[PDB]
Order: structure tokens, then sequence, then C-alpha cells
């Protein structure tokens, strides 16, 4: 199967690669965030260090890492820069999507380009966009309409277009396909460097040989195709989990670093050593403990996703539902702890730390932004609904 | 005497004036916040609507409002713009400071300027500024050194300069006084339009007639002078309470306004009406309740401060301690709810609300910044310390 | 008219009476709680000290106190014994109920009994009791069935029987009225001494002279009668607020007392004095601040209720809804802080405090029990619904 | 030692623990209110092989690991917090005597615990004044009063920690078990006080396992420190077990006795949006605590199996991991057992329902050592680089 994984010794080296990339991204995060430019240089930095091809099989020039390993590297990157961290994990997830959606020949085309040609994958997947028209011609499909939240599409080399019709249509197109217009309407609270602006489709052609047909081998009668395709949405929730935990780890380390370097003791405190303040220590310890719990659950849930992905068949209703519950559980804890850390870190760093030259708020802006992707109470509700009614979460 | 208050019907008219000002500030808050300019226009707006002279007696051209009424108008302004709200309450507090510190003739000089000539009062009061020197000459005192967090000084007409704590030297100087250099080093997370940058004193003269001597009539032997002077710091904490609550009220109203105008229902919700989501309603209702509790305690603590200020003598150790405990309580509650509201409002507003064209984060940036003025756990510790040891809070 | 209030100096004397009663109840609270007996002696203690007649006009032998003052006395009693505090405020609320529902001659009959004859008022008002049959007789009404949560009925001298039919029937009957059986089925977590067991109705007679007719002067066409009657349910929510805050004050005081008398320092702590522990002080200060906020909002809400009760007409749609919103706000904050205090106090008191001879849990058992009377999230939801839809709460 | 059984074999042990849990949960309220010594419950664990689960098969045990043993502890703790504490304290006492005992002493204990149903108790409260040990050629004479002696009144082999560490039979003269345990929760843990009236500790019974570790470089201190770290670990699993039992009890009450609120959109109580959200939040919290707890136990097993004592960094890193697990497990167990009543309702507060037994249990034990100081240790290491060390 795909996503075989690298050895423990080799992954330690890939963690050092990610740490090297994280240090450089971290030193320029505030300047780049303020500039709000498309992250071309940052994508090139990820490409040059072999991180874009990490989750591609070694046959195609990738490292052959597992999804657990890939998202763990994503946490290291997301801790330095939430925006570039989101781009990396979305790229990995887009590869998981086209692996699920692609035929074997289509899978090979994508893996060769991602593994050995530096392709960055983006997708147009927002299902709430109105005014989208799609018509079928002999040449292929003609798509018209404006799509929003198109993360990484303006910097991607291969674009996955997902259309939510009565019969859904998913296709892969190159970046230079005519009719694509990228609007400069992304000026957001956080995740500013993710290129999540809107994309205009002006009579865009999706060729017939570009339509993904991997789901055809799964039964459209017993729900196998829906549950196989539903793994895409479950993995998207998992990358969000690791993204939030990565941002939380960066905010905690940044707050710790500010206190050790610039912190002044409070005059009412017993000690003149700011590092000995009892309230700073308790608060940082509570947050650190909470992150560790979220990470432990995250890595457990990601391993369970890999097992479901490697099933010889589509997961059953109970297998899919149990995995969705675990993903829901990881999503709930990761959202709460990341919001908790990025929000309350200022209570320990103090008044002078609120200067934009310090920029401790970038973690909050990033965490607070992406946590609104889908509402937290409804993911918690799904867990409790299963406890009260025995009904499994279903691909919606 | 001072801060007698206007009638209930007249104050309803002043609340109407504040609402008119709040609407204009709210509509331009985002654009002004980005430009980061000194708030000269906003102070003239406060001036032309009579809000700067509201807390000055009618004999000087003011409205004759009370401190309870003045801080209530402050909450209305602070809800529209946290920065301008801070300036207004800091101005009111600076009048209370010079009332406590000023002689009879000095009080009338300031009241006539603030009451009938539009003077805005700023203060240089940070006690943690090192390297400050003062030399007494035949004409007065020559002051040198850099002072930080000089809120409103760059836009003030009358500046109060406070030096030391043991043998203090407090004086009022005009904005035209030679030697004042305003550094352009205020680029902050929030409270950006408060003019809280640093100020350089280059051989600044404080004339002998400008030295405040109101504290002379209080005994320096039994602590009466310290407890009378200590009312200034308690009133600072009090305006912080009202500022935080105003900001929290603005964030709640802005989130409600967004949901009603731009909100859309979550597809998993039972209702297609976004205003009927049970989690939006529950969250907003919890936040609304917490704000109301904070306001009830805040206005009660302000009334208790007015009574202590109007005492014929300085408040005793127990009177000062009980007032400080109640102000600590209001500070703790107002800190917690304002951080709660401004952080969690995004859970109800959704992903599209994170655009900077919406700017719902300005309330968080403002509250998150100012709540770090002095650390929350130590104000809570002071309350618990009194309960466990019987030791009242005492002036510094 | 009614609930006019006593003077400030005289209310201090009544607060001294309540403190004396609270001290005695507090010393026997644990023993009486475990015995689970009907609080006949405690009702007689309240009677001897004039607390049962405090809210009755002076012409009838009562003190002439207001509802604000009466519930403030209830908080003092509730802090010593949550069960006895609930009985006192239920007695007051039952007096408010019969004041709304009673005719002028019926009001005088009850006031003369409660004011000068020591009557304790209980009610049978649970609207969720099924299988309750009531048939009209020439003599009056015959009522059969089982009613639950009949707080204080087994110790009441005057019992209000509320029947929720197509035409609601409310009447007052003596405790010796034939057909009343008191089942020994009240063995609860907390509120154990409130006599909240079930009561059987064996063909009980409600004479026509006993049917309360005070609501007849209010129109049943424009909602006046519904909103006038709805003040009863709003006052029930108000007494719950004060009950919860009193329990929280008692729990905070009991924890402070244990720490000062029995507390030992933690070996890792900086100080060998347990009263100097920074985490004890911080937590106790946060809890103290939260209680003070809830109290300030509670007393503000009670005053607004008194104004509504004294309206020349029934409250309008807007007047009733605004009062319901404020009571909802007070109910939300009082529930949260009382559960917060009684649950978290053990973190400061330590391991030895968990002995049943200490009995710190009685506050939690009491607060945790009564806060389930009606679900908190639906009260918060009502506030958020008004913000989002503009719909005022209405009598249900 | 602590090798562990296979995955398929451990599934059968989970079912054995579920059978024991179901029987305990049927009399949980009646036994808790009776406040009697849990003699029959300890025999229940003994008959089903749970007392010898963490002992090698060569001694008559199951050959399970510490990760597996504490997982079964969570199953028992979910049904009865008191009995769950006794089981994990028994397991922890085996780890203590394994660390403290000589190779010949280890086999004596393994044969009795594995092949004769011995229950191990500990007298190990470090905050007891008046404790006095006196040396004699007869051995050692111990006098004073020790409190919180969990399981001692029902233990067969008793470890006394004074350093002087020894094991004595339950029949040793001088032991006076006082009947002063009337607590909020953990009522059936036999945690009363034990009077020592000139109790003899023979030289042959003194544990000498720590002698082979150097007392000069801190190796003996760090090796012995694993005892306290494992104590904090069994507290983690106990709190999560109680939280699991409370959540399941609240869910089962709503499904079987719950009534919809008249303001709710649905007449089905299981479709209340606030019940679902609250329970789902609590469920996710427990799941995160379990994942961290089982991770920390795996790291402890490796530390114990190092042979050599863990270094300052290895011991410190393990202690940080255990503090993190302790913090999360404390917060979620208090959260679950306290907030479950918001979803169960007014009628669920009757003592015939007894849903408060979970809160009383978790609220009691979480005060064993103060939570803020365990959190402070994590933050202190982040700010000062100082690892936790054997204190």
């Amino acid at each position: 199967h795909a996503y075989q994984g690298v050895s423990d010794t080799e992954f330690s080296e890939w963690e050092q690669v990610a740490a090297r990339v994280a240090g450089e991204l971290s030193a320029t995060a505030l300047t780049r965030d303020r500039a709000n430019q498309n992250p071309i240089a940052e994508i090139e930095l990820l490409r040059r260090y072999g991180l874009l091809s990490f989750a591609t099989a070694r046959e195609f020039g990738g490292a052959g890492g597992s999804l657990v390993q890939a998202l763990q590297l994503g946490r290291i990157i997301a801790a330095a820069d939430g925006s570039i961290g989101q781009l990396l994990v979305y790229h990995y997830s887009n590869g998981v999507w086209t692996y699920i959606l692609g035929s074997p020949t289509q899978r090979e085309y994508i893996s060769r380009g991602v593994g050995g040609h530096g392709w960055f994958q983006g997708s147009v997947s927002n299902p709430r966009d109105p005014g989208i028209t799609v018509t079928r011609t002999e040449e292929g499909y003609r798509v018209n309409g404006k799509r929003t939240f198109a993360t990484g599409v303006a910097v991607a080399d291969l674009i996955t277009v997902l259309l939510y019709e009565a019969e859904p249509i998913n296709a892969i197109i190159p970046s230079e396909r005519d009719g694509l217009r990228f609007n400069d309407d992304w000026d957001n609270l956080g995740q500013r460097l993710t290129a999540s602006g809107s994309v205009e489709f002006d009579n865009v052609l999706l060729r017939h040989d570009e339509v993904l047909t991997g789901l055809d081998e799964y039964s459209g009668l017993d729900g196998s195709r829906e549950r196989r395709d539903g793994l895409r949405a479950l993995f998207s929730q998992l990358i969000f989990v690791h993204l939030y935990l990565g941002i939380a780890e960066g905010a905690l380390a940044a707050g710790v670093a500010y206190i050790r370097d610039k912190g002044r003791p409070w005059p009412e405190a017993h000690s003149t050593d700011v590092t000995e303040d009892p309230y700073h220590q308790q608060l940082l310890g509570r947050l650190s403990a909470g992150i560790a719990a979220g990470v432990a659950l995250a890595d457990s849930a990601t391993k369970e996703f890999e097992q479901a992905l490697a099933f010889g068949e589509a997961p059953t209703e109970a297998q899919w539902g149990a995995l969705a519950i675990r993903v829901d559980q990881a999503k709930s804890v990761a959202t709460e702890i990341s919001l908790d850390v990025t929000h309350n870190i200022y209570q320990a760093t103090g008044a002078r730390s609120t200067a934009n030259s310090v920029g401790l708020d970038i973690y909050w802006r990033n965490a607070r932004t992406h946590t609104t992707h889908d509402p937290l109470p409804y993911r918690q509700r799904e867990i409790g609904r299963h406890l009260l009614t025995d009904q499994w979460p279903s691909p919606r």
C-alpha cells in the first residue's frame, strides 16, 4: 500500500530537516505575515528540503513516509508558521484525496509529479459556494462560477476541482488551464499566507481524461463508495487537529522564550527572578499538559485513519463511525487547547509583550481563524449523539 | 462639591450624546486603527460633544456629572472604540488625580481649563521608568529621562508629571513646555490609538507654582496622606474595569450584528434560520449574563469610590482596604468576562467573519492588550490574602 | 402598599438577627443534614426570631421589609444551611405568590396569619405531575393524585394548591385539611431538610371560599393576566439566585475557616505558613470576586422585580421580557459561581478536609442539587435568542 | 518481569474485568453507604485472577504488563472507585517491592502474590508526626500513628516505609487498625489510621534491593524515585476510570430515566442539543487523558526495565510526562463527575440514583497532592530548565 513509512532512525533526520525549516520560517514569520504576499518563497523552501515529497512513495522519488510521520512534520512546521504549516498539511491531504479519488494510472501521474517534480497540490473544495454551473460537452466539462477559500490554489501546480452535483465530479487540472482567475481578496485575521482567496472559473474546461474515477471500483449500492470518499473529510479534520496543536506548541514556546529573555518580575512577587513566578509556572504547566494530551490523542487517531485507509474494502458503517468519533474527539480537544494556549499566554508574558515587534498574537490570529472552519459545538454534539442514540456518524 | 452628578433625565440626554459619538467612532474604528495615527480628530469629536467637560462642575462650564455617570458614558464610548474609550476614561481619571493632588487655587485653574476651554488631560505616571532624574532650581525643577506608556500625552493640553513615591514631586505643565520629545514607538497589538508611546524629557522645567500641594493638608505621620493619595491608583483600576466591560459589550453587539446580517446556518443544524442555532443562543446568552454581572459590580464599586473621595478625612486603613478589595473584585471579574467575550465570540460568527473587512478581532486586541497592564493573578491573590490573613490592601 | 421596606439602620438590626440565626444553624448543619428529619425545630427558630414575618406589613405584626431586604436575609441563612435557606426564601416567594393571586380580602387573611400568627407558607406547584384529577363540587373542588417536589408542605401551616388545567385553579388550605398524606420519600443528595417529598391528595376539598381570585381584575384578552401571573415564576427564579449565592458564600467562608484553623503548608511551597500559599490566595480571590459580581446583579434584579410588582397595571410585553432577561442573567451567573465555588474549594482545603467530620461537601451537595431545578443552558439560550431574534421571553 | 500478555489474550482479561465490574457496580451504592471493610471485594478480584495479573506465569500469575494492569484498573475503577484504588495500589505495591526487594526477596513476594492470592498494602504517608522507629538487636521497633494506610487493614503482606523499608505479615503483633475512616469518597479503601505498638521488623525482612545502586551519583535516589512516579501514574488511571464510569452512568440515566425539557425542540430527551454537546465534550476529554496516560505508562515500563537507574534527564522527562498526565486526568475527572448532573436533571439527585458517588470519589482522591504544584513543576522546567528530581 501507499504511505508505508520511513524507519525510526530516518524519521529523526526528517524531524531535524523540519526543525531547520521551522527556525528560518519562525525568524521571518512576523514580517511575512504583515506583507500578506503569496507564499511562493515559502513553498520553494519546503520543496528544497524534500518536505513536499515526504509522503510520496520512494518509487517516485519521495521519502515514503507515513501519514502519522507526515502530520508530525506538519506540527513542527505549523509551530513556526501557522500559514505555511496549513499549506503543507493541505498539500499532504490533497495527496490523500487524489489517492482516494484517482485511478491507478491517475495515481501514478500524480505521484511522479509530486515525488520527483516538486508539484504542490491545491484543491477547490468548498461545497457552500452558490452560482456554480457545470455542463458536460464532448471535450469534457465546462465550469463557471466563483469559488472561495481556495487554499494554496494560487501557488499550486496541480489543482483538484471538486464539484458537488447530483453526480459529483472531481478532476485534476494544471495551473495554466485557461479560465482560472485568482482574485486578490484574501486579507484575513490569521492564516494570511495560505492563499485562501477566491478563484473565478470563466468557462474552465475539465478534460475527460482528467476526471478522477478511483471511486468507481467501490459499490454505489451498499454505501462503500460514500464511506471510502468520506475518508477525505475525516483526514481533513485530522490535519486541522495537528495544525491546531502545532500552533499551540509554537505559542507556548514563544511565550516561554519571551519570559526567559525579556520578562520582568512583578513588584508584588516574592522573587526577583521572573522565571520563579508561581502563577507563570502553573499556567505554563497547565497549558503544556493540555497540549501533550491533545498530541497523544492526535497521533492515536491518525494511526487509526491509516488502518482504515489500508482496509482491503471500504470501512463499514461501524468502522467509519468509530473512526469519525475518534477524529471528532481529537478535533474537540485540539480546538480547545489551541484556543486556550494562544489566548492565555499573554497573562504570563505581560504588558510590554503586546508590542507588534514581539507579535505573540500571530498564534492566536492563526488558531482563532482556522478553528471557525466548522463549528466546534457540532463536532462535540456528534460524539454525544452517538452516546445517547447509538447512531454512528455518517458521510454527509 | 466635586462630581455632584446630573439629574436622571439630563443623564439620559448625555447617554444619547455618547451614543451619537459611539456610532461615528464605531463606523471608522477599523480604518483609524490601521492608520495608527495620533487621535487628534477623535479628541476634538469628544470635545465638540461636551464629553471632555462632562465630569467638571457647572460653574466652570461643565455638565456637573458624577464619576458613576462619567464612567458609564465611558463604557458607551469604549464599546465603539477601545482606544478612544481608554483616552476618555484616562482623561476623567486624570481630573480625579489633579483634584486629589491640587491645592484650592490649582483645582480651580484646572477646572476652568477643562470645563470651559476644552483641555484634555494626559499623565506621565509609570513608576517603573528607570534613569529618571530631577534637579531643583530657583525657577522650579528640571526633569530628565524617558517615560513610557504616556497615554494621551501627545494629544493632551495639560500634562500631569508624577515623580517618585516616597517624597513625590507632582506637577502640571502645558503641552507647549519646552523639552518634551514624543517618540514614535507605539505600534501595539491593541489600544493603538491611545498615544501610549514614550516621551523624552530634555531639561523640562516644572515651575514652583505648578507643583501640586493638595496633599499637604493630610498628615504624613498616620498614613492619611498615603491613603488619600492612594485613591488615585484605585480609580485607575476602576476605569480599567469599565473600559474592559465596554469593550466586552462592543464585541458582543458586533458579533450579534454579524450573525443577524451576514450569518448563515450550519448544514447540520435543525433550523435553516441562523438566529435559531441553539449553540449560538446559549453562548451569546452566557456572555451577556457575565457582562451584566460585571457592570453591576463595577457601578457599585464606583459609587463606593465616590463616597470615599467625598469623606471629610482620608479613609482609614479598613475603609481603604475594603474599597481596594471591592475594586480588586471588579477588576478580576471585568478582566475575565472581557477576555471571555472577545475570544469566544468567533465561535458563533464563523469562518467568513475572520476577514479583516469585518474586523471582529479589534475588540480582542484591545482587551487582550490592556488586561496585561497589571497581572490578573496578583489582584486575585490580594483578595484571597485578605480572607486568609486579615491584612487589608494598603497604599504602595 | 406591600413590601415597602424598613429603614437602613433598622435593616442592620435584622441583619444582626439573621447572623445570630445563621451561627446556630451552622453549628448543627452537618448533624441535622445526616439525620434527614423534617425541620420543625428550624422553622420554629426562624419564627422566634421574626424572620417568617419580616416581609409582611407592620399593620399585621410583620416587620414591613421589602423583597430586596427579605432575600438578602435569605442569603445570610442560606450560607449557614442551604436547606433552611431554601425554606425561608420559598416561604417569602409563597407570600409573593398569594399576594399576586389573592383578592383583597384573601390577602388580608394571609397577611394576618403570616404577620401575627407565625404561619409558614408552602405550595404544591409542580406543573409536570401527571394523573392529577380535579372535579368541581357544590362545596368547592375535590382534588386527587400525587404531587412531587412539595417543598415545605409537610411543615407549612398554609398550603397553596396550584392546578394547571384549561382554567387554572389556585387555592389555600390549612395543613389539617383532610386527605393530605405526606410520603417519607425524600432522601436526596442535597437540600435534604427542605421536605421536598411527594404529597398524596385523597379527595381533598378546595372550598370555593378558598379559591384565589386576585387575577380576575387583569384582562385575559391582551395578555395582562398572563404577565401578572408570570411574575410568580420570575420570582421563583430570583429566590434561586439568592439561594445559590448564599450557599456559595457559606462554602467560601467554610473553606477559608478550615485553611486558617486546620490547614497545613505543602512541602514544595515557599512558605511554611499555609495562609501564604499563592495558589490558595489566588483561587479564593477569584471565587470571592465571582460571588460579589453575582450578588450585585442579584440585588439589582430583585429591585427591578419590585418595581414591576408595583406597576399600576400588568407589565407590558417589553417590561415583562426585560425583567425576564435580567432574571435569566442573574440565574446564569449565580448557577455558575455557586457550582464553581462549592466544587473547587477542595483544591485549597486539601486531603484531610475530605473527612465527613469536616463536611465541606454539604455546600456542593446543596448547590449541585438545586441547580438542576431547570436546565441552565435553556436559561442562557433565552437571553441569546432575544439578542438574535428580538423576541422577548413570555409566560410559558 | 511485567512482560505482558498477547493482544488477543488481553481482550479476554478485559472481559474478565468487565464481569467483575458488573458485579461490583450492582452493589456499589449499598457497600459505599455501609462503609465496611472490602473483604469480599478483594476476594472477588482474587478469584478472577486480577490480583496476580501482573505476576509472571512461573509464579502462578498471568504475566501481564503494567500498561495492561492499569488498563484493567480503569475498568474496575469505573464500576467502583474504592475497589479500583485498592487494585492499582496493590499493583503499585508490587512495583515498590520489586524495586525495593533483593532478588531472593522478589521471589518470596512473587510466589505469594502469584500463587497464594496475597494482597499487598503500604504504610507510606510521609506527613505523619510522632512516628518513632527504635533500633534493637531483636530488630526494629516502630511506634506512632500513621494515617491514610490504604488497604493495610485487608492486606496480607504489608510494606512499611520509614531509609528503613521492610515487609511484614498481616499477623505481626502491634498492628492496631483504627475505625476512623468516615470519608467523603474512597470510603471502601481501608484508608484509616494504623497504630504501631512496638512492632518488630526483623533483619531478614528488611528490603535491600536498592543497595546495588550507587548512593553517590544519585542512581539510588532516581531508581527509588520510580515508586513515587508510579504512584502518580496509578492516580491518573484511577481518575480516568472514575470519569469513564460517571460519563457512562450519566448517559445510561438519560437514556433510561431522562425526560425532555418543555422548551426543547424535540420530545426525545436523547436529541437535546445541550446534552449531546456536553457529553461529547466530556467524552473527548477522557479520550485525550487516556491516550496520554497509556503513553506515560509505556514510558515508565521502559524506565523500570533500564536495568541501570535512569539519568537525571530520563527521570526528569518521565516525571514531566507523569505530571502532565496527572494534570489532565485531574481536570477531566473533576469536570465529568461534577457537570454530569447538568444533563441528568433534578430527579437524578435522589440518593437511590447515587450519581454523586463518582464525584465524591474523584473529588476526594484528587486532593492527595495539590494539582497546582504538579502543574507548577512542568512550567518551572520550561522556564528554568530544571528537571524534576527525587524529592
